[PDB]
């Protein structure tokens, strides 16, 4: 049992709920929430930005502490940091950005990376702003992760076009 609210359960171990990821980090208090990162850790909009600002920039600072030492990451891949005043942890997973050209094969790969906690609040990799399906982006979570994972969808059009057209 968990303290997770009003979600919708899609499958045994995946659960989506129409929020705001920032709202339902400092409700909750998660010991994993998923940031969509980019490759550098410049959290400057969509889910990033918005999770930044409400650690009031703490996030961007221990980010580049991060990059200055580790250099960037890979498109697929992760790193733990803290999670702040929202949660534990912050699991950046950098999805592809399909604005930018890269592989959206790349989306399993980055999803794997969920596999790692047990149990993750998380935003839809590589939608948004990272141009990708959210459709499909669901479809790979699901056919994905494994562990139990909390999505949290900002736009409600979109959160009852992903539930109404779930398979
Ligand atoms: O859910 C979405 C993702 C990506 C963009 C922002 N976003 C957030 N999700 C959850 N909490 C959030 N807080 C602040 C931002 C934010 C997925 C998606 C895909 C296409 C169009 C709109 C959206 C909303």
């Amino acid at each position: 049992v968990n303290s997770f609210s009003g979600y919708l359960k899609l499958t045994d171990n995946v659960y989506i709920k129409n929020a705001d990821i920032v709202e339902e980090a400092k409700k909750v208090k998660p010991t994993v929430v998923v940031n969509a990162a980019n490759v550098y850790l410049k959290h400057g909009g969509g889910v990033a930005g918005a999770l930044n600002k409400a650690t009031n920039n703490a996030m961007q600072v221990e980010s580049d502490d991060y990059i200055a030492t580790n250099g960037p990451l890979k498109v697929g891949g992760s790193c733990v940091l803290s999670g702040h005043n929202l949660a534990k942890h912050c699991l950046h997973v950098v999805g592809p950005n399909v604005n930018k050209g890269e592989d959206i094969q790349l989306l399993k790969s980055a999803y794997e990376n969920f596999n790692q906690h047990e149990v993750l609040l998380a935003p839809l990799l590589s939608a948004g702003i990272f141009g990708a399906d959210p459709i499909h982006s669901l479809r790979v979570c699901v056919d994905t992760v494994r562990t139990n994972v909390y999505l949290a969808v900002f736009d409600k059009n979109l959160y009852d076009k992903l539930v109404s057209s779930f398979l």
